[PDB]
């Protein structure tokens, strides 16, 4: 599993339970070194969050390869090391632990290099990072996801699948939402040696896989000499494709994006045939077709009241709303630098859906991707009202899950700590709702 | 195999033969979409070098999936894919190719998303990248190769083992030096699945182990209140321990990193004993025992002279000299950001030990770290004099390998276009001698 560039690791920053008491927090440091060491080569790790803890480098305690030592521990062991593949483990005693929340977290790590002189040694390592505890509260009655589409340009750069679950897990998430042609080897044709170890990572980090996203790619053929649309045909052979692979590896919910025909986004005018002809496949698989109304789609729209036309003409449960928490965005997502105004399309500084528009639809709303764009150290979201949106959402009873999508600044490693902010934000609001 | 973040690979970047005449150029491209895409839905791709191409986006060829299709191919074809893990490789026709050095490339591509409105389609991205192609000079009578060492940090958080080696074959280099205790997992109990697996890596990319970088941490136990010193037993124990992993790995040189009791780097007092308690083993083993020349430590030193009269006392051919080039340094580093002129350590401005200096050792030189820290685009290298290092070791009779270890700033990926400038640098140099 890849580790993260900063030292001090986003995953793992939890508080530490045992029998049901909390003893203290951990989080996980990746080696600074150009190698993995002997474990007692470590002089041991300062830990400071201003207000809340102090200690000094001999205090924490380290787990390294499966066993927890103390820093006195580390000086008279043998064999123990520090491999430079894991991250270290450092355990904090506080009783009690850490409020929910992001910190600022500052470290001094002591290590022994042999073939520096002495009046350098020990090397140190010093460094401070906000980084967002893995959240307390319930978050009840919604169910917390995270879509790897909140790692895009990450994920196969610095993330590979096995590293996104383990930040999924920690989160306390239950929920994995991928994208079918994102996130499959060689799709559509995994290899079994591939879904086998899907299924174990599952096992592993708790997971159950929530939404498959796919795609009606309409202009297939729109280039060239020898243009033409897509049929009705493909359009179905497409989306059932994508429904048993969704099935195979577990999905209950697939979200055909499909191509659009006006700025609204109205759907190709096969779309309609598409869904008809698939629904008998989705409820042999037991799988739901959500489409996802986006910015600058409002719930008040024609594309959504013939969405729930289609519910009432077929009769069908295995068809249903997605929701895209864009759509409640009210402030607007910042203009980068060179940018000067009326240079981009109007929905981009929020379209400011009213949350209480679910109340008519929230019959049909199987899905919510909690879309958001920046969250700070002090846990603002600074663009999507979320205490609103989930008053809303749970007044109107929705219980489903609530899936992460974030869709900020691209900067690597950016999105491990915006999802964890999201998680801790969002878990916290439904709780105080709950009051 | 982790891709670049930049759209615009390093790796890949080379000129295209057949049949032994050059036909174009070739360059890789990572997926700038959330997803992998049908290949229909590519609109082509724009290059420019200026002064060298100039092309319109219908002109590279493209290789997807193991084939080669025109745009107009892709176009008309169905179930071809250009999927998120595999970087698409372009080829752009140009009787004769391109010269040595780095180029400064230019794409424009494009891409049909369906659900995006007509009025804001192709999607299109610009970007442009200083990219060093991969050696067309022989670099004679030299052998090439890279230490992981050089992709420090980078190594573990967006490299991992295969790329690191697929960037090294790419390069033409033939050689791959390790740090035992950074890059072989569980060190120093590697699983047999991970040890076939490295055969097997060697094997697809052409490699062959050189240097396996070792350590002897005669501060192993020196905290504590039951501190103590490293035995000679202990010491050569730990040596003997690491020749096996080499030879099992395949090395044929072991770099002992001894413990310093002084400035002036003077090893431990039991790196004798352990050395001689260490050669029967090397002896039957055939791998060769050289420790490392490093600044502030130059050639002409008590170290260095002991380390040759360790050679004749024993009579071994299991002991050497590595070299490294920093030794060399006649410019020095710049300030790291927020240092103080004259706080930093002395030699870090360079010991400018005289190329020269190699003749009076060169018989006992078996190995040479190229160490370098900044390789701009115009291959001027700000710290190293190569050209009259490069020269001394060619007169001075040294045909073996010049291992790439980068020590410049880390930020994410920035090792990768510096190595690869390094072997273009010095292959050219190289070649000049030749006349
Ligand atoms: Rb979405
Ligand atoms: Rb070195």
């Amino acid at each position: 599993m890849l580790l993260e560039r900063d030292l001090i690791q986003s995953v793992g920053f939890r508080n530490v339970r045992e029998g049901g008491e909390i003893t203290g927090f951990q989080f996980r440091v990746r080696m600074p070194s150009y190698r993995g060491m002997a474990a007692s080569l470590i002089d041991g790790i300062g830990v400071r969050i201003p207000g809340l803890v102090d200690v000094g480098p001999d205090v924490p305690l380290w787990t390294l390869q499966g066993q927890q030592y103390t820093l006195a521990e580390l000086w008279d062991g043998d064999g123990v090391r520090w491999p430079l593949e894991d991250a270290a483990i450092i355990f904090v005693p506080l009783p009690g632990g850490l409020p929910d929340g992001v910190h600022e977290l500052s470290i001094e790590l002591r290590l022994r290099m042999s073939y520096i002189p002495q009046e350098h040694q020990p090397s140190t390592y010093r460094v401070t990072k906000h980084v967002t505890l893995a959240p307390e509260a319930s978050g009840a009655p919604f169910r917390y996801g995270v879509s790897l589409y909140s790692y895009m340009s990450d994920y196969g750069t610095v993330m590979d699948l096995e590293t996104a679950m383990a930040s999924i897990a920690d989160l306390g998430a239950t929920g994995i939402e991928i994208l079918g042609e994102a996130h499959v080897p060689n799709y559509p044709n995994p290899s079994d040696e591939w879904v086998e170890q899907w299924f174990a990572l599952l096992s592993t980090y708790g997971l159950e896989p929530t939404n498959m996203g796919s795609w009606i790619d309409t202009r297939l053929h729109s280039s060239g000499p020898n243009g033409r649309d897509m049929t009705v045909e493909e359009g179905a052979a497409a989306l059932q494709r994508d429904l048993r692979l969704a099935k195979r590896l577990g999905f209950r919910f697939v979200r055909p994006k499909i191509g659009v025909v006006s700025s609204d986004l109205i759907p190709h005018p096969i779309w309609t045939e598409v869904v008809e002809a698939s629904l008998p496949l989705a409820e042999e698989l037991d799988v739901i077709i959500c489409p996802e109304i986006h910015s600058p789609t409002p719930i008040k729209h024609e594309v959504v009241d013939d969405y729930i036309a289609l519910i009432r003409r077929t009769g069908t449960k295995h068809f249903g709303l997605l929701l895209d928490t864009g759509i409640f965005q009210d402030r607007p997502i910042p203009l980068k630098p060179g940018e000067l105004p009326g240079q981009r399309p109007a929905f981009l500084d929020g379209i400011h859906v009213d949350p209480n528009d679910v109340f008519d639809v929230i019959e049909n709303v199987v899905f919510i991707q909690a879309k958001f764009h920046d969250i700070d150290e002090e846990l603002d979201d600074k663009q999507i009202p979320w205490e609103p949106v989930l008053k809303a959402l749970k007044d109107a009873g929705y219980t489903g899950y609530l899936s992460s999508e974030y869709e900020g600044e691209r900067e690597p490693w950016r999105s491990i700590e915006q999802v964890r902010r999201q998680h801790s934000l969002i878990r916290q609001i439904a709780d105080r709702l709950a009051e």
